[PDB]
């Protein structure tokens, strides 16, 4: 696709805007143990056909944003960095979709409605958001490394 370079482009500023944002975290929650049951395997060895790979990846995506999105419905009032990441999430979709013409997206499905329940447990908390957003710092980076394989 024309955009492919673009799309790493995207997805390297979307982690740099995750990372910062947990890095400046107002809150010391503790780090205490948690596992959300990421299915990392998907591009640990490419284990899926192409027209398998590109349909995980954009529901990992749209996940992310939809999630980051909810994130920024009740944030603090100005949370710049939310805002673009929101805003960078959905560049990549964009650009996702122009590059266009179940099971493992089953699965993604499963993963991102534990996020869900585990917030919904939690009552939205601001460290049920820490935790969950450092939790997304690894969600980003498999769908950036399985984005690589539909590039490279």
């Amino acid at each position: 696709c024309y955009l492919s370079r673009k799309l790493m482009l995207d997805a390297r500023e979307n982690l740099k805007l995750l990372d910062r944002m947990n890095r400046l975290s107002p809150h010391s929650c503790l780090q205490d143990r948690k596992d959300f049951g990421l299915p990392q395997e998907m591009v640990e060895g490419d284990q899926l056909q192409k027209d398998q790979a590109f349909p995980v990846l954009y529901e990992m995506l749209q996940q992310s944003f939809n999630l980051f999105y909810t994130e920024h419905s009740s944030a603090a009032w100005d949370t710049t960095l939310l805002e673009q990441l929101c805003t960078g999430l959905q560049q990549q979709l964009d650009h996702l979709d122009t590059c266009r013409g179940m099971d493992p997206i089953v699965t993604v499905k499963k993963y991102f409605q534990g996020i869900y329940d585990y917030l919904q447990e939690k009552g939205y908390s601001d460290c049920a958001w820490e935790i969950v957003r450092v939790e997304m710092m690894r969600a980003l980076t498999v769908s950036t490394t399985l984005q690589k394989r539909l590039t490279k």
